[PDB]
């Protein structure tokens, strides 16, 4: 199938499709990790297909997903990893590593625009169109709608391609090393957020 | 206080060799925009109560012995708020200072009960030391640095070893030494992003 | 009829339809109770029908309405009760109790959105559409238009259903007790507003 | 001043029994974010001019005698701004402190002629008492609390009975004691909503 | 004709149509009277017809217009008189008196809205539609377009009717005396503006 | 200073008759929201160095002799910032005070070289008089007004005649006495619009 | 052709078309000259045709373009020259002089509007329509799209005409001398920007 | 200090002739809006330690000898923040003062290490001179200027030659004298744009 569903954790069979980079996004009940639980983890290996894993209330374990997230041999790709890395660390205790963030890379090379959302990035870098629902969706439902399923999958289907396009810009425009040091600090940035520094830049004076 | 060793242009090879471990360091400039306000002074201590104060001439783009200590991965460099000085040294010399310990990032990560993370209050509370802020900001590119100027420059580095050590023990006690080290590792990139114009935005925010 | 009209007070016959929760909203000349008089009280028992009571200038009495509002055996349901409780206390002297507020409950469980208006709530929680006039309507007119009448009734027709939907979220997501303590403090919050603390949170430092 | 009874971990069963009515109480932490800054001290007075100062060790999640007084519905708990400390005690111990009287909510509800609702100015005007704010914020997780620290902690609670009583008579005189009681009843929920992340928004506003 | 044109001043014949209230608005080169000159004065007697008077550069005199503006026997009606009274005083030296301001009256009785522009007022109070150009029009042109002419006339054609509608609200809602004291202070408010207090309320502390 | 005549509820008929011209006047309340903070004191001077200080009891809604002076169109009333006190007297007594002279509107209209338009600085510059702001805001609804309270209340009105006269001569000199009179005429409406809720907006702005 | 392409520098043949004013705009990788390189210089002599010069990475020389920009006998026309003068000085070391800025002139005479963009100016002053892309375009591409080419040319095709229209306003409304002193200070304003005063007005107190 | 030459209306022809080079100059008004607050005093020094203080009467629109020095292209005029005074002199007399040197634009262009660009701090650091700001802003349109007023007016110009010269040497040293001269050339237009209403916007911004 185009989208592969899992309850609680990705199957070993489908975890084995990921031999390189893993594209990933989550869905939650909101933007405060300590208040709003993790509901969905969506993955893609780059081949046009997704794994959508439904996370249950109170579930603190996903052994196969956690293994992938922890695996230093496979890069995990987010658009704004700062948040999802924090969600995964709060829920599972796992420090996702290493990571590539297409929003940080966008801010570092697409210096001519202020539009750094994923939709704007995919339209310019790949000519792909994606749509935003309406902001208001209960991702903790019993049964996710099929709309809910394709929204989640479209968040990870293109991150491989987008990473490649942006990587060539960073190298062309000379800031690939800046992006990589940003990627290495990112899990720390996410843990400071969980600790309450989420609205301050630690590198400022205040 | 005191005992200041004064140098013109660069630290002599002899005094550089006094530095067998961490290097305390601050600079003085003509202001806060590196591409506009030139580096005037770099000041250095090895943590024994002495300081090397190197005066930097306008247009000078070379400092062999200082640049070697800055680029030397074996000796840590200690600033209070290194984000600024690392950018100034890269813009002036092409040198990327590394590895660093920043006592202001440390202060923020463990001195969570306070908003005063300047050097003066850090020293007073962590070491029971007084330093004096200059009554008015001064011309650091003056033809002759005053005695008061050399003493103010020196005081910027005389206690950084001892402050690093007390803040490290706090970061260990309160469980954030790893968060701090990750900060120090990113800090040179942070300073390079300043010079390129991202200086008033946090690259990790949405905007 | 679908909408039942009253002058000054609800009839005893129509007040008797309310054997459980009373859904309620008001219409006024504006948002300052001491300046802008109460004009309309709209009620619904949950059955698709409304009572719309036209309040006259200077009227400080509505014995049957006031009895319903004061009755601790019947919950009164508002979307943002904070304001209407203050209007009713200023006009009639009545402390409406006990109350359920679908906006407080929305802010407490719909943690994934910032859209907490009634229209947004009804569309997501019940799939119902309602429309906003244009903000500018003289609710003190001689004769209310029939448009004016259905706008007022649509503000109370769904509050029962909406309360039920949101209540199951609060329990699912674990904040029903938080919502109930909010409901108990609400009439105090409204009286502090009438006293001039309306733009400060009393629980802050300032 | 004085007479401070010092305890490690929990108040002894004997001193808990001195408390047959209302309990004055404040805490000290490593800062203002409870999930980050641990509880270090809880301080208690029964209103007789003595205080119990209980030092809380890192990671400690249990305090039998203190948690019994906090959860005990028969003895009121008095804080100046209890919204914060109630959240800290719930996060540290799982205990919901109740019932409470908050002298800062009281100050705001009846001291309508002023903007200064801190403890220091409340005490000066209501009781003609001076307390001293620390010259600089301190490390409350220190290995040994100083004498000055124990005296500052104690002063936080020594006058709360007398201040509660004077503010109560003002709330009665000016007709808002009921508004105040309703506040106190909501205050534990208010503190729990803080811990869940609503801490910078008023749940009763539109946004 | 529907619109009557004049160069420099209104003719005596057309000034004689005004036996009661005079509705009036101006057009200028912008919103700083000392920088942006007066270009057009538009008038209406209430009968569906307008006089549009083109003011020339540097012209400091319009004897018949000034007589009307100065005449305490005839009320002058503006929507936001504060500005135009200042323009007329700067250009001609004339203190327009007495005045009725449909924007002040709108803010005083239409307490249920924040839309106090003339367009919003005419649509609700009279059901009339008017349109806004695009904000950018050179009112000092050689020859005003016919569009320019009807825009200017539509600013004064309805002020009589609008004044009547709003006056009945003020009396109904009990603030006619508040409105009249506002009208008496208005020319002073405009002269303080010309003196440099234009962005402070003189009745505040600062 | 001094000589204060104290009254309970209303000024006696005898002392009212001392007032054959302008009336200086200020009030004291429990705060700045009239519908919440009750009038506690009204203070009056005829400009001879004496003052009448009338204490107002909670709930009192009548003051025959004072309300006659307030409503009396033959004697001008002088406040420093009358916008507030006119609203308080209308809310408490139903009386519209008129006609008024406001020394703060006057100060703003002619003392154009400064931003300090409080009474204290007006008096110091216009009359070379010192008054003292209370060290802390006080409970003006106290059972017994202190001596210090009566002296602070009195000083609010002892110099208003002399300040009115010096500011009038400045308004005449600099050509804005007419602007000032128009202000004074609108000021009661301005205060009534405050009570109705327009208190944080200027009715003459667009919004 | 309507648009004439050049690599690196304008040809001598096409530089010779410019016997009077030179209309000019640039395209870059963004708005920080020290970070975002110069990519395109677009020119027009006023005749409906443009020269579009593609600037290569790291190129610090364009001898013929620089000669034109430096030439005090030919006025260079920008819409907001402040930025492009800084880009040209950073890239080439050239102080463009003398200059006429249609945005400064717009702010000085079109005192009745706040719309001082080029699109708004061309629509009112000349009745010409131009369109904005979408803000997000990589001007450093290998091969500029033909869309990219006409966007760049439309930025300079009308500046001659627009300069003439605005110049007659400045003279009519009496501020031509104010505009000319602004034009003389403009290259200094741009160099202060490159030095870090770009977000302060040097003539203020702070 | 001192030696002040007082003039009514205009400087006498004799004292004007003392001025054979640059002219230091400041004014005093009734406030910051020229169309509202009239010019009261113009003060002048030739840099020898003396000053001419010319009192300007209300409505006066002519000053032959002063207007000649202001309009005279051979003698530079020195203000600290000339943007304001140039606008006041143009509004009062129709004269465009030129050419000018502005020590505040100079201070901002070379004193890049500080935010304090007032005259007082400029003088203290560049010349080691103290001047005193008036304890309170004064009525400069008084019938008789006090001795203190004439001394404060004079001090505004007594050191402007010496401060111009020290700031010029800094602008030369740090490479911005040309930037400064371009500023001075635009400054009269800048002041004329103030009078026309652009006074709170930078004409070189987008908005
Ligand atoms: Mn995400
Ligand atoms: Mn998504
Ligand atoms: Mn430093
Ligand atoms: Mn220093
Ligand atoms: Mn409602
Ligand atoms: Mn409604
Ligand atoms: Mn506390
Ligand atoms: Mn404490
Ligand atoms: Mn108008
Ligand atoms: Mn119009
Ligand atoms: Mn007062
Ligand atoms: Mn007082
Ligand atoms: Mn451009
Ligand atoms: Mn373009
Ligand atoms: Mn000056
Ligand atoms: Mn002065």
């Amino acid at each position: 199938a185009t989208i592969r569903y899992h309850e609680g954790d990705i199957s070993a069979e489908d975890a084995a499709r990921y031999k390189g980079a893993i594209a990933i996004d989550t869905e939650t009940l909101g933007l405060v990790p300590r208040r709003d639980r993790l509901c969905v983890v969506q993955l893609s290996s780059g081949d046009g297909t997704a794994d959508v894993i439904r996370i249950a209330a109170g579930q603190k374990q996903a052994p196969n997903l956690v293994h992938m997230l922890a695996d230093p041999a496979r890069q995990k790709i987010f658009h704004y990893g700062r948040f999802d890395i924090a969600v995964l660390f709060h829920t599972f205790g796992v420090t996702t590593t290493p990571v590539f963030c297409t929003k940080i890379a966008s801010r570092l090379c697409r210096t001519y625009t202020d539009r750094h959302g994923l939709k704007d990035n995919l339209k310019e870098m790949l000519e792909v169109d994606i749509s935003k629902a309406q902001q208001s969706s209960d991702w903790a439902a019993e049964t996710l709608s099929p709309a809910q399923l394709e929204y989640a999958a479209s968040d990870v289907l293109y991150l491989h391609a987008l990473r490649d396009k942006l990587t060539a810009r960073l190298i062309r425009d000379g800031r690939i090393e800046h992006a990589d040091a940003c990627f290495a600090f990112l899990p720390t940035r996410a843990k400071l957020d969980l600790l309450g520094w989420d609205e301050t830049d630690i590198f400022a004076h205040s």
